[PDB]
């Protein structure tokens, strides 16, 4: 009933435990499960929830072939009860589109889903599970979003969006939303060259989003928002621990106001929690392809061009498939601090694994313990040859 | 609590932007999806649902053979999550039956179902989900309604039935109902001539309903109504832009008082919103069958014989199929305007598609937005051929 | 909050309106439907539900071979929302058992079922959804009871059972419940000779059941319960209007208080409404098999043993497969009086049609109009041969 | 509101009604039912819910294949409603892992999840659905607890672990849970030499355990902890009558305070209630195998080497599969006393079964009466060869 405010740091991250994880290409083998793409989680002052880009049919059904696309008529962004497959049956439309974000401001759930053709686009914010404003795109190039849950303090929720190139120069801008309705907007500013797909989190009346630098960067981009001056800047995480993919090897020294170079028009949708000592990075293990997943504690990542890791943890083995990651955290838990959380995407099907005509993916989810926690890996499970 | 009174005006409509979308032909080729027809939207002060007429089967399921015809003892009126598909386990009944309308009057819904044989047929209202009034067909020939929702204002529910011929003169009247108790019916007064199918929307305590002329009228008679004074007229949109369907091609002038001629005794549910300059109307792309779907901005429709679109919006391709098209909106949404809303019906199958047994159809809808936004096409999206 | 109490007459029955019908071996022919029998409708004072024995197993299940028979160890009594079908998926179960009835007493529900063998059956009452009371078998001979709803005054819920013979003398009981707790029982009194299945209704504080005369009867037994003075009495239906199945011939003259002879050893569940001239009467139209459905208006039928129709209505033709009926209402709707319901069991397969391996059901119910409505029939609505 | 405190006495146990089947396997045929093992039953103030171990696949899936392992990252605490099946579509996830336990407070619910490898495995502790404790593995070989419900008592919930070998001694611990936080742990005292899988049940402020000695004994271990002074105390049941599984056959006097020899490195996890001259014991009827299930009123089992049966009660056949079993009881019920419940796993498939290459289960689970009622027997039910 009140909005709530971002008033405690982050808890002590010593290791990462399980939260959830759905199996849904196991048990949608054999069952009426949406295919998906793009998840993430996000939680509500009573109840957490998966979420997910729905491509409008069933694994098993007919229409799972080309679904391998990114953007149909047919996609909307659903939720459903933690840790279930989303399925035909328990799945709730939050709204319709092919790119999308997601978040609750204590008093109630905004989310925003963007359609359209690629030169035609536009968002539209609902609030209260009701359509409040819409957004036209302004660059006429695939308007499109975080793909992960946005974050507020105090009922203002800022949004990073992007329109115009994935290959250039292109027109981000952070809309600070208060009852789904815009207060304000900002063109994106500080040394961040491209920008997309942030993952975000919210610590001391501060939001940090890790966002994906396609055109040029190996390094990710970092936006960092102030909700109550409505403000932001931009860096790259300095580290030389490079956390996007595809990515070349890891050097000795990173950049802090640049592109990390050698791999240019691509990436995966991925995340960091930046606190000091307290610094964990996600990756994919492979730096060629969306393979495995690991967690790396760098202390000071941000602002330090040399640092390396101090600790880690597998998620995945780099013999079984991930995708895109991103953060979330219970903001309405007991405590005196926020959990880390994210959940990775598990990939299966095309491009990777094409005698399947489908695309589609499971879900892993971790939170952060002040343990030091034994590791396990959480592969999605699954056996093509079942679906041949 | 209190009941809704009609107190907006309309927004002012400058585009359409997606509301919602089931995808229940991709879903249902693989999942156990009801085979509908004669959809539509309905909110109550919490909620926003679709409602449809299933016909007692799956579509995969054998029964789902034959089901073009329009009335049989296995039809009911059922509701379920907004773009959900119609499943066997989401979907609710309302009332038992193979013509219906329901609306919420703010305090509950009341829900209408007229079922039995053509020269013996009956309404029964249901208010509060249970059964208070029932009423006898008065001219033994397929006692019908609206096929989509009522409106309220202050407790009063105007409800339009039709019973008689489909192709000569019948006997329209117009019931009010308050709690599902008659307080008054009226026979059709004014110029129209033959009314079917209305499609209602409320503002400033006055409801204006846009029908279907299936005798005669290519242009649509619109009957408008005073829910505190209980009584109506009847007139047809003045405007050459003709929305039914079948139809001829457009003329330069239409005909305000009288059916305009060109095709008899068939036609389409449709509907429009006729606010001064902020007018616009529905219609097929096609004049021969039920075949895309457009928006037309007409200013003053209604009254001007001679009007003509000023803007539009395509919705579905000409290239697609379309079918039913209807009014709702959302009466307990915050601000200061109720915003216009729309579904259409995408049927597929039989007639059009006969290497199929069946004929069912998904939902698209459309909300009005104050920007101009890009336009997309919405299609069913399922091959028929998955079907074979 | 308050216990209810039968404070209302019944409507004046002019004829019977559409109230429920699930279709469920239409749907359950490709959805995972339970296979069913002996279906009732007992109405919350929130919600009225359909109810029925479960066979454990889908009717497409392999499991469904064998479901002719009535007892076995995974039956259970499960209820679902109204007019929706019996499916894995929405069914709550409510207890254990081969026999059962269920009624809600204003503050919350009481539900029986029987099991075990026939020689060691017992009752387990619930209440509030917990077990509260148990019952042994008293006669070592299928313990076992009504097979619809009870009806509850001021906390006070009577219940019929018999235990013995179905061919000759048996102990019959009517049990006083409050609270799921006993108050009180009593052996069967007055002239009914045998009582099996009975269908309640109340009234102006006083309960009538219809009951089965399976070992000589072809006219219904009645018992009525006072469930203040917790006392009851019972005879038969006078009329010659014969209400059991199978029966021979309508004479001109009933028995009141004796079995109308001519079949011996079988019969079918059954219901009426007696009151005065306001008196209503379901029969099968067959006098051989559970084959068409009837309501007849018999003024005085239950005193006058020469009384003859003066009114019906069809509402399973003769050439459609019927089943058990039984009678509920909702007594927590507005209004001045209590209008009259029934629900109809459609037994499809065994032993009728035997091409397939399984019996099961649909439900169609009705409920009284003071309009005189025409009429429709209502079969079940599959096709057999899809299921072979 | 207020936590719960174990203030009421058992109920007089003089025989056991139905409380509760699935029919999982039955109904799994054909429709979307989870593979499942080690289930179990626990109730919250308002409802009572099956619980069990997911194996994150259908049972008509591909990946059913191989459940007959015990750990996978694909295994899950999910719930649903009592006597439902577990299906897809209604089974709610606790949490993620391979070995659990679970109970309500009074106020809200604890559910504990073990997972990882054999040699890094870790519980986390969830309290009103959100992870707070974590506890990583203490001897690096199959951290293990209960699979079956934990007790409360003013908030304190204690919880029995082990780790380290099953063929030898091991280290298992108490933990006394608050709110899912660490209160107080102990290792195990007394003279049991071996504990897994404690069934728990709670009356007049103390918690008895009876559990699994899996590397010695076929006598049954029992601990009895006061969860006001956190303090517990071990043993063995005393009675020669033996209930775990494989055994040797019946002596005439049992061991209190060490394993009764014959049979190593094997077990099932097993229950009892033990009250004085109130005592039943339940076991399979096999030595050998998992098969057939029975209670024994065993009167002072616990400290009487000499006590045999005075009454029984056969649950299940020995011509039909049973598996684990457990205790829990409704502490929320009306009444002045405690009833006693358990559940009996009834496993299908492998290893008895190897024609289907998966494992699974189905329920039945009964409560205590203070009536001498009839029994019955209640196996699974399904038909291995419809599988085939
Ligand atoms: C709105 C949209 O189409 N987003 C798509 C993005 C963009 O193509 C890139 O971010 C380049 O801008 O990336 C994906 O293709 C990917 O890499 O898996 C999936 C995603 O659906
Ligand atoms: C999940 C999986 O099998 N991953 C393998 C990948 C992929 O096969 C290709 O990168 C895709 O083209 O290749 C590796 O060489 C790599 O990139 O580190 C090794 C890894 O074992
Ligand atoms: C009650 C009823 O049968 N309504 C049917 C109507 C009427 O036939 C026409 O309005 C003529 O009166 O139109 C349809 O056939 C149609 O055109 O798709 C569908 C609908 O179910
Ligand atoms: C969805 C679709 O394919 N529509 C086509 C229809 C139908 O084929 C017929 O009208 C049905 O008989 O025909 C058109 O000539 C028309 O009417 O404008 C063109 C349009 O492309
Ligand atoms: C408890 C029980 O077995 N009831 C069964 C009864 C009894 O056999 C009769 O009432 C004779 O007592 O009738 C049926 O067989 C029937 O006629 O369709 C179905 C029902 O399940
Ligand atoms: C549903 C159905 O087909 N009913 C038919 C029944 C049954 O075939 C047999 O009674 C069953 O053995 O037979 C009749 O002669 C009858 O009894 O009145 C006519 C009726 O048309
Ligand atoms: C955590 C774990 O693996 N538990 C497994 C246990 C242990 O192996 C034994 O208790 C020996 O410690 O027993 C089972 O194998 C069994 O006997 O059916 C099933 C259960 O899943
Ligand atoms: C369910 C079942 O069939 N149980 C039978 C079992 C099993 O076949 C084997 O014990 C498994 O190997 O064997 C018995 O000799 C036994 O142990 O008492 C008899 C019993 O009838
Ligand atoms: C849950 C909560 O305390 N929210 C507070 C809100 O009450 C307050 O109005 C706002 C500005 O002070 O900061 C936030
Ligand atoms: C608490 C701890 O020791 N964690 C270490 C982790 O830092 C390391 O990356 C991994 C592989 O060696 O083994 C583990
Ligand atoms: C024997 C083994 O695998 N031990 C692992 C250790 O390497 C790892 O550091 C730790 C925390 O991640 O989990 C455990
Ligand atoms: C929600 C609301 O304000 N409804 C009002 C109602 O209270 C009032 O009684 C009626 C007549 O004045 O008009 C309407
Ligand atoms: C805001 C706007 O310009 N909308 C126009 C619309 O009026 C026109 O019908 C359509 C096709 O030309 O293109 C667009
Ligand atoms: C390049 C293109 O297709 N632009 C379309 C324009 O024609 C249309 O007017 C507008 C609003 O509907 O959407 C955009
Ligand atoms: C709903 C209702 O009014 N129930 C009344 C109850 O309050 C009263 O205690 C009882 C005896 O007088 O009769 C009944
Ligand atoms: C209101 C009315 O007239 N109902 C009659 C009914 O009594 C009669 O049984 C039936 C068949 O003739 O036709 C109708
Ligand atoms: C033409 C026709 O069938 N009319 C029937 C009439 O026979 C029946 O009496 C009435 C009420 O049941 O329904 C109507
Ligand atoms: C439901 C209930 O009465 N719980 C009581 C609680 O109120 C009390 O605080 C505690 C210690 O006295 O014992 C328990
Ligand atoms: C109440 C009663 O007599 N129960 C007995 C039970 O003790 C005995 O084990 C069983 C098999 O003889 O038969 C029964
Ligand atoms: C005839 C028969 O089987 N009677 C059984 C009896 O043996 C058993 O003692 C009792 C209680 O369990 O149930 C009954
Ligand atoms: O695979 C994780 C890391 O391992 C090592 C190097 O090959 C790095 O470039 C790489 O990113
Ligand atoms: O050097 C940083 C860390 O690298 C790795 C391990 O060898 C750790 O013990 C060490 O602290
Ligand atoms: O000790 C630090 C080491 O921890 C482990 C892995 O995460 C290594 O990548 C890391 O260097
Ligand atoms: O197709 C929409 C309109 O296009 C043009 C003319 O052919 C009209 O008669 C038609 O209605
Ligand atoms: O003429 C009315 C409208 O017709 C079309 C377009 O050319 C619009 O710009 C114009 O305003
Ligand atoms: O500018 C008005 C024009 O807008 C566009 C289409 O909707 C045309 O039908 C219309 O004439
Ligand atoms: O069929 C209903 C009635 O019709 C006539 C006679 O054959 C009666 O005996 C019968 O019961
Ligand atoms: O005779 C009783 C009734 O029987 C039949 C009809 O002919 C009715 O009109 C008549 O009233
Ligand atoms: O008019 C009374 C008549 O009504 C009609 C049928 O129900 C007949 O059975 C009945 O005799
Ligand atoms: O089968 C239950 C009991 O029956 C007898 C003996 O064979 C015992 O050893 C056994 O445990
Ligand atoms: O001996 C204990 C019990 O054993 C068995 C039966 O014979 C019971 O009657 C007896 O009481
Ligand atoms: O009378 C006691 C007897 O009851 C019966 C069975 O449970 C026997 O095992 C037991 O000895
Ligand atoms: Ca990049
Ligand atoms: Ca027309
Ligand atoms: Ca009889
Ligand atoms: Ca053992």
């Amino acid at each position: 009933r009140d909005f709530n405010n971002l008033t405690k740091g982050l808890c002590t991250i010593n290791s990462w435990h399980i939260y959830g994880k759905d199996n849904a290409v196991r048990i949608g083998e054999d069952s009426d499960v949406l295919v998906t793409r793009e998840p993430y989680v996000s939680c509500d002052p009573d109840e957490c929830r998966f979420y997910a880009l729905s491509q409008g049919t069933t694994i098993r059904g007919k229409h799972s072939n080309g679904t391998i696309h990114d953007r149909s008529q047919y996609r909307a962004l659903i939720s459903w009860p933690l840790s279930s497959p989303p399925t035909v049956y328990n799945s709730r439309v939050e709204c319709i589109g092919w790119s999308s974000t997601s978040c609750h401001d204590g008093k109630t759930r905004m989310s925003i889903c963007i359609s359209g053709p690629n030169n035609n686009a536009s968002a539209v914010i609902w609030y209260n599970r009701r359509p409040v404003t819409e957004i036209n795109t302004w660059a006429r190039n695939i308007l499109r979003t975080q793909e992960s849950e946005c974050v507020c303090h105090n009922g203002v929720c800022p949004v990073v969006f992007t329109d115009g190139s994935a290959t250039g120069p292109a027109e981000t801008r952070i809309y600070y939303f208060k009852e789904g309705k815009i207060l304000k907007w900002e063109p994106l500013a500080g040394t961040a060259k491209h920008i997309e797909e942030c993952s975000c989190y919210g610590e001391r009346a501060e939001i940090t989003c890790t966002c994906r630098d396609n055109w040029q960067g190996s390094n990710r981009p970092v936006i960092r928002i102030d909700p109550v001056a409505m403000t932001h800047t931009s860096q790259y995480i300095c580290s030389p621990v490079l956390t996007d993919n595809p990515r070349p090897n890891d050097p000795t020294v990173g950049k802090c106001n640049d592109p990390y170079p050698g791999n240019n028009n691509n990436g995966v949708k991925g995340f960091s929690y930046l606190d000091g000592v307290n610094t964990w990075l996600g990756r994919t293990i492979s730096i060629a392809s969306r393979s495995g997943y690991e967690m790396l504690k760098v202390p000071n990542a941000l602002t330090d061009d040399k640092s390396k890791p101090t600790q880690g943890q597998t998620i995945v083995l780099n013999t079984d498939w991930s995708g895109y990651s991103g953060s979330f955290m219970d903001y309405w838990a007991e405590g005196e601090c926020y959990r880390a959380c994210f959940y990775v995407e598990l990939i299966r099907g095309r491009p990777k694994e094409d005698k399947v005509w489908w695309t589609s993916n499971s879900i892993v989810s971790m939170c952060s313990s002040t343990e030091f926690l034994g590791q396990w890996d959480w592969p999605d499970g699954a056996k093509i040859e079942y679906f041949l």
